[PDB]
């Protein structure tokens, strides 16, 4: 349980199994078994997220309801339209429960602070290429389930991880 005068933060994403979550703006693929598991688990709390993953996101499902947006910018005059938009990690984990949801550059800022990933990992061979966008590396603090290998409607194989620490 999350008592509501602590500050959970978590981390989820979804990877290729090279570790690849972006590249050219977009994730290089579509999965919907993994788009139902994200909203099952970051909705009704605070959702995260970098400049570059808002900007991912059309205008026209931005922000993504049932769930207080909140978007990460060093930048005075970038603004989201009915979100959020905060300089630091300080400013945007004020709230009980907090969900991470990208990019590769705000995952790995805020990983110091988290104490769960929830990842899923889908079957797709896509190798690094220069500029992409990548899940963040979990050392040996944390500890980790992993799921066995499922099948989608879409024909790729995708299995979950949940990481903990303390
Ligand atoms: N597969 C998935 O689960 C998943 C999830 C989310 C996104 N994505 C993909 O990942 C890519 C985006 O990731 P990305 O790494 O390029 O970018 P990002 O992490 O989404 O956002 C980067 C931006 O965040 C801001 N930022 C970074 N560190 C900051 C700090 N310390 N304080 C304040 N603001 C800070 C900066 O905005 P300013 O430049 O405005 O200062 C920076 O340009 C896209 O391809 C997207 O589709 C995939
Ligand atoms: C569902 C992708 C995802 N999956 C896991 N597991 N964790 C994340 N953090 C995550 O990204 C959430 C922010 C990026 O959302 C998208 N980006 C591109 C296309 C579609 C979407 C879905 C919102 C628009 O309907
Ligand atoms: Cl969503």
């Amino acid at each position: 349980l999350v008592p509501r005068g602590s500050h959970m933060v978590g981390l989820i994403w979804a990877q290729a199994t090279s570790g690849v979550i972006g590249r050219g703006g977009d994730i290089p693929w579509r999965l919907p078994e993994d788009q139902a598991h994200f909203r099952e688990i970051t909705m009704g709390h605070t959702i995260v997220m970098g400049r570059r993953t808002w900007d991912s996101l059309p205008a026209k499902v931005r922000p993504l309801p049932g769930r207080r947006n909140v978007v990460l910018s060093r930048q005075a005059d970038f603004m989201a339209s009915g979100a959020e938009v905060v300089g630091s990690l300080e400013e945007a984990l004020t709230s009980p429960e907090t969900w991470v949801i990208g990019g590769g550059q705000v995952y790995a800022l805020a990983l110091p602070y988290a104490t769960r990933c929830e990842v899923t990992e889908v079957d797709i061979g896509l190798p690094r290429e220069a500029g992409d966008a990548l899940a963040p590396v979990l050392d040996e603090t944390w500890r980790g389930e992993t799921g066995e290998w499922r099948f989608s409607r879409s024909g790729l194989r995708y299995r979950l991880y949940s990481y903990h620490r303390s």
